[PDB]
């Protein structure tokens, strides 16, 4: 049996303020529903999910969480944005789908602090935020999704990005290139071309082919289209080159979103 | 291999008549498609599913079966209403999804009588009813869904309902509060608040979050949102208090629908 | 990890030409995305999937592949048509859904030639065709879907078709009767009526009930509505009669599509 709780009131919710959603340790957080009003998702900046003071996932703005859910075609409602720790799209290969989905839940056992920090923009009309938690029996943090932010400049022609962090033992579920002039992209590991120079229209067709929604000004490289976690990129230590070849038509700075995965560690990624 | 059969003609289908769909014993009924015309679903009153003369499930009107299917976002077609014994939304935890869904099928082995009784309203224009059965190999009644009806007066303020039947060994998949002025509800068992006083808007958001459709003038407490049968309320013999705290804005009569579950017994619930 | 490749250019793509998509042997083809322009799907005739020179699946026109995907409610996009070897609708009974779906992938190991032949109509405006492959680790051809074409005369009244090929050990996933005047159909094996004389409206309701789309001028007999491969017709070497009783209202020649299934054999069906 799951428990639906109305989280404690968020302290000091005001424009230009730096607030935090301190989660009580002990149980597992499958989903966290954040209700907002008097402020836009884009006005909720620097969203960070921290476990024991260490960064887990980061969102430039709350709007990126809305887009993250939209991509998987999850239920979107105005005035509310959810933090889906449990991945509903997961499919089991040697275990049930339910087990594969719940494995991403935010367990808090052994944790000292679980927080969701963010800053309220100064222009916020009259910010009002509350949260509801869909919890289950306690478990260790364990397997978690680690959304990381990276900013790289793009040229008009070809741009190569090979300096992406490769935490050993971790995996890469997907890579999102946020740019308005990306025509085609190619992904390779150690010379091996896992993703040919696919045109945007072709890449976007495959995405939609798997029930995903194409995000505006974004080139998504989904490594878990089938929902199989073992299809994701395994950051094996012996890997010598993890490269991305981007064919752009504009000279701009792109925001590269990398969805990492791995067993959460006190001293890990 | 399944068998699709055109059930025998329904005897005496006329306005103001009391008809019955007598099902032949021997096999398993996964789904029963009831075609209707010259009558409205609301004109088909007191729908009772009886096994060996005992009541299994009850519907005030056929319209409640239409709403039951609509809630799960099942295919709805005008002129036809189906009895989904097999629950398509079920997900397996230690077994396959298919096994978890088919486990609810209406097995008839060992039964003496299997009937679907109902009364045709007098205002019925020109009632015409036929049925089709989607069957499979015979099995005992076994695990079945037992829809029960309850009527309780709801006040403007706070009302508490703790006298709901607690058949030992049985489970509760969901509870539907049919009232027009329900603002928030709270569910608890033995003091433990499994469902905080959740506002309708918040409760309805979680429901939709799991692919469910919100029913008009209804507050649904779904204990199987994930499709996992083990998330439902297990009516343990030791439970001392099963309470519901309803915050209404109107003084009215609510129809409380309780979806029970358990292994069918000739002398059980 | 899967590999998305831009297949080699299709040789001699012109109106009235006979082209072929020669697939490199070694890996497994889960899906093949065929992009087309300057030609209609109906202008791409006699589509044949050949393994070692032998016929596996056949499509009168590329439009039949579009309808095949539409029926399962797969993502349809103008200018592109995919060959879904892996069946996304598959559900596991004693194995995971993923295993049951991927089991249909087009493995090429041990093969000498893998081709997708077709003829470009003479009326083609300015045909332009390219292909992309979603591949995975190599496997033998193994379990494959074998779409077969049959033409039979339907009468206005009742027609019976009992001369359908019954390859031993193979299965039948579905049968599609392409005719404009089919009212009802009945399916039986050895006298046993597995599908009663179901009216089109009733048959089509069950189809939609399982997330399928009804095709125009087609009576589909889906034996895998639940996604369970074990629900399909097992062509037992002991079946004496496999009959189809069609109640038509027109006198026309129907195109009977039979989706066979079985482990591909160099000297088999
Ligand atoms: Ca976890
Ligand atoms: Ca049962
Ligand atoms: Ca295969």
């Amino acid at each position: 049996m799951r428990s639906f709780l109305n989280l404690n009131s968020i302290p000091n919710v005001a424009a230009g303020n730096s607030c935090s959603i301190k989660l009580p340790i002990g149980q597992t957080y499958e989903v966290i529903d954040l209700r907002y009003s008097g402020v836009t998702p884009s006005q909720i900046k620097n969203v960070r999910v921290e476990l024991d003071g260490r960064l887990l996932s980061t969102y430039k703005t709350l709007n990126d969480l809305i887009l993250e859910n939209t991509r998987h075609k999850r239920k979107i409602k105005a005035g509310v944005v959810s933090f889906h720790f449990v991945r509903p799209e997961m499919k089991g290969v040697n275990v049930t789908d339910l087990v594969q989905q719940r494995m991403f839940a935010l367990g808090t056992v052994g944790l000292t602090t679980c927080e969701i920090k963010f800053d309220i923009d100064e222009a916020a009309a009259g910010p009002k935020l509350s949260a509801i938690a869909q919890k289950s029996v306690g478990t260790a943090p364990s397997w978690l999704t680690m959304r990381r932010n990276f900013f790289k400049q793009l040229n008009n022609g070809t741009t190569e990005i090979a300096d992406l962090p490769r935490p050993v033992g971790y995996r890469i579920a997907a890579i999102h290139i946020k740019a308005a002039g990306v025509d085609a992209v190619e992904f390779q590991i150690d010379g091996t071309k896992w993703r040919d120079l696919l045109k945007k229209a072709d890449n976007d067709y495959i995405l939609e082919q798997y029930g995903k929604a194409v995000l505006d000004n974004t080139y998504t490289i989904d490594f878990m289209l089938e929902g199989d976690v073992y299809q994701s990129v395994l950051l094996d230590q012996m890997i010598q080159d993890l490269r991305l070849k981007i064919d752009s038509t504009m000279d701009e700075q792109a925001e590269i979103i990398v969805e990492y995965m791995g067993v959460w560690s006190r001293n890990g990624f």
